[PDB]
């Protein structure tokens, strides 16, 4: 079967690079049951707090490469190297990027996620998991890949929605909990599958606002990724505790944690 | 004889598509720093701008939105864009395409949201403080820049001390809002008044359609040559207030607000 190129760019020119779609597996058409958006949207009043006087910001007169940058100090257990790659000390990490209130320039060293997608990605048809996303180039460890983009909703709204296959919990620790639902509006990340041996990790980030209800979700590679490799992250135990009643994991890894056999083995261990 | 110094390579600190340098060949005034340069409008208290994506009128085009079937073009009042992104023209009102439209980000109805493309310079004028001039030929109808600043209510505008950078959105229907570029603004805060203007402000909607908050886009009203100072007609309301404190220095043969013009109007 020929691998048919079925869309030149599912993002319609909204990303820095096109994201084509191919299907060399079956007759499924390019997915159109959602609206591609490159940035989060709202379908009710969220009214993000963008008060420029509310932003913590730096006074750097350099490129924000020094440890004296306030924005770098606010970041929790992570930092960017000179090439824009994320390093972590391993409480989850939290990135405060520079913003419109900082004295620094738009091209300072603390601007990775807000600068958008730089790697070549492809939406493709997987053998067993529906659509997936793969790299069209080698990607070094720590590289920004893409953001989890969708519809901002409250946790109460997330609990009542019927299709939970695209729901990302922001897991707010101080205040009400919010979610990003990519079922109806989303970007390329809605197609990233779960892998028990993941090669990307989600990290919460603040950029042009510091409204604590709404960290933005940035995926970074957790190891060097080879051309053609499917991208995947660990959806987490909570997802699988709910979804395993309907389907089990087909990642195929020797260390798979969510297959029918793994679940039975975990039930025996407990 | 003073010669011109380049005193800032980019007053926008990299936030625009192009650098906007500042020069001074007139006096010793340093690069203006009594404001914060921002490339897009800000809030210091919330305006509750309606950003609900389901409230956007949007088109179903899959071409470049150049056809008469484009709903977004049909919404725009008394104006349209040509194939080169230039504006042709009750004041006009532009509805650009947005994130709800089915078209691509590079369609023909995206001029203002795509940002500054012409080369501009902040420079020290002889008699009007800082001004902005063209560094290139700018054909008639070309987008120049947006009037960017702090969104404030009419009540807040009334109590503000310095109104030299206050732009009234002229909401003819309901709630009244202003853009104050005194404390936060972009290059447009430095554009002076000309009685022979060469740019015009146009109200535009892009990523939201909250009709209380049109964004203000400047387009050239004629072909502009390199070195010409950019200027719009601030309007009679500004001058009815300000002429008691200073008169117009634009130098036009048909200046409407000079000491000479004021003396004639008082003679009547
Ligand atoms: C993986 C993750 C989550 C997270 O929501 N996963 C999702 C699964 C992935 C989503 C694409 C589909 C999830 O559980 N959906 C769900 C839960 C219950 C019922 C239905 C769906 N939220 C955080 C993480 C983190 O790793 C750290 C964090 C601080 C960024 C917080
Ligand atoms: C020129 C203009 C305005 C407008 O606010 N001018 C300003 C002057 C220019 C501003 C940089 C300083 C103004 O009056 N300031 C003012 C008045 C009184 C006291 C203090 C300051 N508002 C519209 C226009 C239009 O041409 C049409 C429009 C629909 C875009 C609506
Ligand atoms: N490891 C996995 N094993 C089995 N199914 C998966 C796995 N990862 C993702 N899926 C499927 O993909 C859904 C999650 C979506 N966010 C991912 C894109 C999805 N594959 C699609 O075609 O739209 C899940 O609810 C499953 O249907
Ligand atoms: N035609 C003019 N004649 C005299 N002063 C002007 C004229 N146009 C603008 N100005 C001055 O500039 C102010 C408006 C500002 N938005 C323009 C930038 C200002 N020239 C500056 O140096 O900051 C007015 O309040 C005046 O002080
Ligand atoms: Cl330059
Ligand atoms: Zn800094
Ligand atoms: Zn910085
Ligand atoms: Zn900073
Ligand atoms: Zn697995
Ligand atoms: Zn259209
Ligand atoms: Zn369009
Ligand atoms: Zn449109
Ligand atoms: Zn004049």
């Amino acid at each position: 079967r020929t691998e048919k190129i079925i869309c030149r760019d599912v993002a319609r020119g909204y990303e820095n690079v096109p994201i084509p779609c191919v299907n060399g597996v079956d007759g499924e058409p390019c997915p159109e049951d959602y609206k591609y958006i490159s940035e989060n949207c709202e379908t009710s009043t969220m009214n993000i707090d963008r008060n420029i006087t509310h932003l913590q910001h730096c006074t750097c007169v350099d490129d924000c490469s020094s440890s004296n940058c306030l924005c770098g100090q606010l970041s929790i257990r992570c930092w960017y190297d000179k090439d824009g790659r994320l390093l972590q000390e391993f409480e989850p990490p939290l990135i405060f990027e520079c913003n419109q209130a900082c004295s620094c320039w738009r091209n300072c060293k603390n601007r990775v996620v807000q600068s958008g997608i730089k790697v070549r990605l492809q939406l493709y048809r997987t053998a067993k998991m529906g659509w997936g996303v793969r790299a069209l180039q080698t990607i070094p460890q720590g590289t920004f890949i893409c953001e989890y983009v969708g519809e901002l909703i409250s946790d109460a709204e997330a609990d009542v929605r019927e299709d939970d296959s695209y729901l990302f919990d922001l897991d707010n620790k101080d205040g009400e909990v919010y979610c990003i639902d990519a079922r109806y509006y989303g970007n390329i990340s809605r197609f990233i599958n779960h892998l028990c041996d993941p090669n990307i990790i989600p990290v919460r980030v603040f950029m042009l606002h510091q409204d604590l209800r709404f960290p933005r979700i940035a995926f970074f590679s957790s190891r060097d990724i080879r051309t053609g490799e499917e991208l995947g992250f660990d959806y987490g135990d909570r997802f699988w505790d709910i979804k395993s009643k309907y389907f089990t994991c087909q990642c195929g890894s020797e260390k798979c944690k969510h297959s029918a056999e793994a679940i039975a083995l975990e039930q025996s261990r407990l």
